[PDB]
């Protein structure tokens, strides 16, 4: 309901294009399959590049008025960004190639044309309606039947972010729309239908294209959170470590969350060990993706506070953390055999960035266990907690560039390590962690931050863990200034889809993905880089859930030089909310609404003065801090 105006979903599930873009050829009235008024009539050879404004998803209809010739086809392609439009293909999905139009011989008769679900187009901005025929085809309209996000009022948001500032909103709604978008019917997951035969050391000439369809069932349930809404349209643990917490703050719909954490679950070995992705992608070992799929349930059961679940499938994340301490060893750091990350390079040996994440769903699962009375694991837990932590700094900090190196026997600093050692307290003082942060500052480049553990790469993902870290080590205006540079570029360029947040692309400023040769198949919607909503949400404005469903919670906003920020979302126990403004670095209002029967603290900074509650208790602020404050509404006099 709050800041409605900035939601990007559409209005219906039955959509027409916004605008034409390009015709070719003589086409009448092209502007008619935008809702205009009228007929559009092709005659001959011909097509128009449509517009919707926005990345869309689902599946096509084409109305047919007439057709004058019994051998007139009409084509629909689709692409995310506009430097694929194409009247002769889609953007790419496969490891190689172009995929193949949708073609229907609509020679026959009037009527209207489709091939349902099984063709589903997981996401597309640009739409080319293509005749390729000498025939006069006169049509009605040509529709998409929206299937992101199926079980949901897709403008029913249940979170909000405002601020002074009109880039970071945009941002905000931008990565909470990706999110929609990744959501799919369960039912049309799998877009790799040509894993094994096509593979990216192959070449797929200008007329020959790729045959797709979306009709692998890939979790339970009506709906579920994959990685990219147009391709891989499959599970990913590691893309949740970011997706999350920011589907949880705007529309909360973790019931898609839960589908995905329980499909992946149901694939654990007996060792205790996750799998990489879901079915049917190859069965392969990864270190850090079982970690992530133990970190998604723990922050899962964080957001839902759902007692049951976490009480089926805490038998399971044990035997995880089993599998993954069976890797550590004398040094006290676990040693990766695995090489298989997020599509980066030289995982292995006693990598920072796996041990870190180990670090960190240790402090995960030894808070887990005390709140199931669960008291057993804990000591070992800690203990080798204390033992990385110990080790992790005495052979991998390089005290000279104030980074850690990637493991024992290399000089390269990873963004992804450095990045996850201050997200997960690695470091033995806040000053370290300023270190780690002003270091990784250093670094940016004209289009954002660099990964170079993948090469001349940005990766947004990455962007949100280092986001995270230079929130935690104090450098609010660090993070925005991150912000604006980075995903201002990924919202504005022209390539771009002005909706939706980018898999990844150059260092140069290109939309080259690395790990990928067919440039086209890069995914223009992908959840896990959208870590700016959760982090504004929740370090911006300060609401941290801190128990399970917010049970306790901290209040600390970092604003820097934000002058206004209103954020809010819900969970089970009722409403968080928080409403700032600032001049000069001092705070001229600040008010925050916590749900009933809640207890937490609070942390404004360099703040002195009285909190006063709906009923009239008044408490003083000592050192900016707050403890032990009792759900409701309360402001800062
Ligand atoms: C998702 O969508 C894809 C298509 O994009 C489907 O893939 C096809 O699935 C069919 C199964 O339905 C595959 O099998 C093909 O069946 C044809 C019919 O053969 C007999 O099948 C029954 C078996 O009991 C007989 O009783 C009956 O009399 C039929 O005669 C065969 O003619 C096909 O031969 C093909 O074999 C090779 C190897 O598979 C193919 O590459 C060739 O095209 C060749 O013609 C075949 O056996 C078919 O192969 C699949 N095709 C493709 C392109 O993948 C998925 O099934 C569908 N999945 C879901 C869940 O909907
Ligand atoms: C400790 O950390 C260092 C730094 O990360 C790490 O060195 C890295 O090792 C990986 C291998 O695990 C290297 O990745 C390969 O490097 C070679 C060049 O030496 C390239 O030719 C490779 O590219 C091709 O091959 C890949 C498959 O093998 C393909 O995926 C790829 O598309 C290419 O076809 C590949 O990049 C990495 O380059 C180095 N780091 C640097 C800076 O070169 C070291 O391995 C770690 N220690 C241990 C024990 O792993
Ligand atoms: C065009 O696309 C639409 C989707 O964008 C299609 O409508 C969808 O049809 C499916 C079934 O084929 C529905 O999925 C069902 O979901 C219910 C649960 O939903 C109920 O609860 C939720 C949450 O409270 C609520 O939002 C719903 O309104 C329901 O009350 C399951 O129990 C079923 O087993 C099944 O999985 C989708 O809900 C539905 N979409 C919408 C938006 O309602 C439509 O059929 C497509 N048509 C064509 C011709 O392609
Ligand atoms: C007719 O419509 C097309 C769009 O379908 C207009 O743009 C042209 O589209 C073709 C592809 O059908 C482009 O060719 C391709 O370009 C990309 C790089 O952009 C390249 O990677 C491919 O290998 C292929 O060469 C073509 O460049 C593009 N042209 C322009 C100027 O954008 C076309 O302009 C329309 N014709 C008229 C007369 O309006
Ligand atoms: C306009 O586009 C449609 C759809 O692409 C064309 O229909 C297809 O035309 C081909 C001829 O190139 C038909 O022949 C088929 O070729 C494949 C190899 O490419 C072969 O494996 C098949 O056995 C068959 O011989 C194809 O059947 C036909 N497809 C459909 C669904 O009708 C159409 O020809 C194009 N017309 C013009 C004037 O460009
Ligand atoms: C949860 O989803 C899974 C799929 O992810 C469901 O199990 C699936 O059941 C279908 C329908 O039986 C299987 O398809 C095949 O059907 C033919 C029909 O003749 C049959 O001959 C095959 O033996 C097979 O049953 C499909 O293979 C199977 N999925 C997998 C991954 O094997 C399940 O029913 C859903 N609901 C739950 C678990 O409550
Ligand atoms: C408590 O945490 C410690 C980590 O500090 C766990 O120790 C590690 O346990 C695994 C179990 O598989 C050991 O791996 C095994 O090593 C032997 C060689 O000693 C090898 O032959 C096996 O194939 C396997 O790889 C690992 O070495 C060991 N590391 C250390 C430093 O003790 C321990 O398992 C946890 N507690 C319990 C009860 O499991
Ligand atoms: C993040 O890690 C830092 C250190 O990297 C944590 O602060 C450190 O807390 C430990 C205790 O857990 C302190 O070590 C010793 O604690 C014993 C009591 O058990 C005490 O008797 C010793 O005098 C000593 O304090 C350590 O000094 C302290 N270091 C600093 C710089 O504060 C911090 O608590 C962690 N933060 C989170 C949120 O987990
Ligand atoms: C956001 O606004 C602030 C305030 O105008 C910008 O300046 C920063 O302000 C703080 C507090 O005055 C400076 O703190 C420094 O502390 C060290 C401690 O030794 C002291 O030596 C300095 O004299 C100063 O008091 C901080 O250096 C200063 N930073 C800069 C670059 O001016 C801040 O830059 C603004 N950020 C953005 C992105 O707009
Ligand atoms: C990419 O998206 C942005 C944001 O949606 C577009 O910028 C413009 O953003 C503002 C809202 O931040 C919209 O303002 C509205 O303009 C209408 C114009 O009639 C006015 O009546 C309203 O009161 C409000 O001021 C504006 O519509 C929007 N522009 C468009 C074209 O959507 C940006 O233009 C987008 N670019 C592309 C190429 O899609
Ligand atoms: C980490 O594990 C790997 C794999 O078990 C170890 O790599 C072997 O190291 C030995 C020396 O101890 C070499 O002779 C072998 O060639 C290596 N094999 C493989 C498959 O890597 C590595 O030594 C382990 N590191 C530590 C510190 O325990
Ligand atoms: C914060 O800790 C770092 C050490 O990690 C201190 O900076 C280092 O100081 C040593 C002094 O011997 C130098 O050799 C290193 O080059 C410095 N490292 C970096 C990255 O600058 C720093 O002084 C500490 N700051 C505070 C306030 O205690
Ligand atoms: C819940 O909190 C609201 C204030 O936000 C208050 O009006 C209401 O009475 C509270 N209900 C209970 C049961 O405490």
């Amino acid at each position: 309901v709050p800041y409605e105006e900035y939601i990007l979903a559409p209005s219906s599930r039955d959509l027409a294009p916004a605008s034409v873009r390009q015709v070719n050829g003589s086409v009448t009235n092209a502007a008619a399959l935008t809702g205009a008024g009228g007929q559009a009539t092709f005659n001959g050879v011909s097509s128009v590049t449509y517009d919707f404004g926005i990345n869309v998803a689902g599946i096509v209809s084409v109305d047919v008025a007439s057709a004058s010739s019994e051998s007139a086809f009409i084509g629909v392609t689709f692409t995310e960004s506009s430097m694929w439009i194409s009247n002769e293909a889609c953007d790419a999905t496969q490891d190689a190639g172009l995929d193949t139009p949708l073609w229907f011989a609509v020679g026959q008769g009037a009527g209207v044309y489709s091939v349902g679900k099984k063709y589903t187009r997981g996401a597309f901005r640009y739409m080319t309606v293509v005749s390729n025929t000498t025939a006069t085809v006169s049509l009605n309209s040509v529709k998409i039947n929206y299937t992101a996000s199926p079980i949901q009022d897709l403008r029913a948001y249940t979170g909000y972010f405002h601020s002074s500032d009109e880039l970071l909103n945009r941002i905000w709604y931008a990565g909470a729309y990706t999110l929609q978008l990744c959501s799919i019917d369960p039912t049309t997951g799998d877009a790799l239908v040509g894993l094994g035969a096509i593979t990216s050391s192959e070449t797929i000439t200008l007329p020959q294209t790729d045959k797709w369809w979306t009709n692998y069932t890939i979790t339970n349930g009506s709906s579920t959170l994959t990685d990219g809404a147009k391709r891989d349209r499959l599970v990913w643990p590691g893309d949740m470590s970011i997706a999350l917490e920011s589907v949880a703050v705007s529309t909360e719909d973790l019931y898609s969350v839960r589908t995905a954490l329980e499909s992946l679950y149901a694939l654990q070995k007996a060792d205790g060990q996750l799998p990489y992705a879901g079915k049917p992608f190859y069965d392969t070992v990864s270190f850090t993706y079982h970690l992530h799929s133990l970190v998604g349930a723990a922050s899962y059961y964080q957001y839902t506070g759902d007692r049951a679940w976490l009480t089926r499938y805490w038998g399971q994340y044990k035997k995880g953390v089993q599998w993954a301490l069976s890797g550590v060893d004398s040094t006290g750091l676990a040693n990766i055999t695995a090489s298989a990350d997020w599509l980066r390079f030289g995982m292995g040996a006693h990598n920072i960035e796996a041990n870190a994440i180990l670090y960190y769903v240790l402090n995960d699962a030894i808070s887990l266990a005390q709140s199931l009375n669960d008291n057993a694991p804990i000591r070992n837990w800690t203990a080798t907690a204390a033992r990385i932590k110990t080790v992790a700094n005495e052979l991998l900090w390089d005290d000279k560039n104030g980074l850690y190196t990637d493991n024992e026997t290399t000089t390269l600093h990873p963004q992804d390590g450095n990045s996850w050692a201050v997200k997960a307290n690695l470091t033995l003082s806040a000053n370290q962690s300023a270190i780690i942060s002003e270091s990784l500052a250093a670094r940016w480049g004209p289009y954002g931050a660099p990964a170079p553990e993948a090469g001349a790469t940005v990766s947004p993902f990455i962007g949100g863990f280092e986001l995270q870290a230079h929130y935690q080590a104090g450098q609010p205006d660090r993070a925005l200034d991150l912000l604006r540079l980075q995903w201002g570029f990924m919202l504005d360029d022209p390539r771009m889809t002005n909706s939706t947040f980018i898999e990844g692309y150059s260092t140069d400023g290109s939309l080259v993905y690395a790990p990928y040769t067919n440039r086209p198949r890069v995914s223009h919607a992908h959840g896990w880089s959208t870590g700016p909503t959760s982090a504004l949400t929740i370090y911006t404005a300060g609401l941290r859930v801190t128990g399970p469903a917010g049970a306790t919670w901290l209040y600390k906003p970092q604003p820097g030089n934000l002058t206004q920020v209103e954020a809010g979302f819900s969970t089970r126990l009722g409403s968080f909310a928080s409403s700032f403004s600032r001049s000069g670095g001092r705070y001229q209002e600040l008010s925050f609404t916590t749900p009933n029967g809640t207890t937490g603290s609070v942390e404004l900074g360099d703040v002195s003065g009285q909190l006063v509650s709906e009923g009239g208790v008044k408490v003083q602020l000592v050192g900016g801090k707050a403890s032990g404050l009792q759900g409701g509404k309360w402001r800062l006099n």
